[PDB]
């Protein structure tokens, strides 16, 4: 109808994607793991690798093995079909008070390790 | 991937649909509003009125004017195009401890006023 | 842990609250219904009617009988034991692409009948 | 009021909790990581180990390093303060048609590997 209010659930725009490197014949190096995050981000979002790098803002190869990127919830669903993907999940603050996500910083294709 | 775990959020299978009867020139009676709930539920789900009456579990013509039925989110979306529909919303327990929804109980057309 | 990522579900900051006036002796005028919305909003937020008027942004006395205000989930929860409150639900757009909520527009007590 | 229906978002009772074993000079064996899952579960739920093992239904030391257990959202929030916890999130089906969670099956200390 003209007055219809259809419920619209809230959504998420920060997403964490983990990957499975445990079955590799030869274990990937940390930089090889990050290269694979970049390629998977581009494959899932369907953009250039340079474009995918500007969407990513953090990743880890230690505490966990995954990356974090700005994307819509609809975009996050595109990763369900990809090889090696484990968790697709909204990112949440490790420091809610300071509004900081966890992992190492990833900015402009450059990794900054964080303790 | 084979072990992908996609977070989609949880699903709702109980839906409240409220109706606007404020614009018709002839004000409807209680049983006339309930008859309109049944026909709206049938039209929106694409099923017979006899079947829609089995899906419905509560309604009101006093506290509110609307009805509640078991359906999926994909099904409830289709009510957005029907005349007179106001709110389409996941239903919630009036009495969470006893897992009770609000409104009058509706049992295949037999209606019991909630104390 | 210092690297714990606790899931933070998404939330809602626009809330629709409907009212039951069916039981009352003499049916309320539209202006009386709107005054009831302001008193209820003030009580649920724990503030004055003057302050609550600034939080409201829409209401209806026809299509539905309720008001809409900006508030958090924790604030919306405080309406649950107020007299005559029926539904407490997140507000959603009647026109999603244009980001417009439904009902009549409400700005500090001045209502604009939305055609 | 007696008719108030407060929008209850849907609640989660299946939770995934991952762990950080990356700091240890000598990495933990699979059996040591599983034993650490049981100890974390008991400590986070505030229950005995035997009671905690009853709540657990799946885990991994390979694809990911974590366990999944029945618990309320209020209970999972308590793991945010335990050492070595990384993710706390609601579990989701790897196969939505069969309603099966991922990871190896855990039944009270018995692990059945599932590919």
């Amino acid at each position: 109808g003209a007055m219809t209010v259809l419920f619209e659930g809230c959504d998420y725009n920060h997403w964490l994607i983990t990957m499975d490197f445990s079955k590799e014949e030869t274990p990937k190096s940390p930089e090889e793991m990050v290269a694979a995050y970049e390629e998977t981000c581009a494959q899932g979002l369907g953009i250039s690798v340079e474009e995918a790098k500007q969407r990513m803002y953090a990743c880890s190869t230690t505490t966990y093995q995954g990356f974090q990127a700005i994307m819509t919830e609809q975009e996050s669903e595109k990763f369900k079909d990809l090889p090696g993907v484990v968790f697709i999940l909204p990112d949440s603050y490790i420091d809610p008070q300071n509004k900081e996500y966890g992992g190492d910083k990833y900015e402009n294709g450059v990794i900054t390790h964080r303790p």
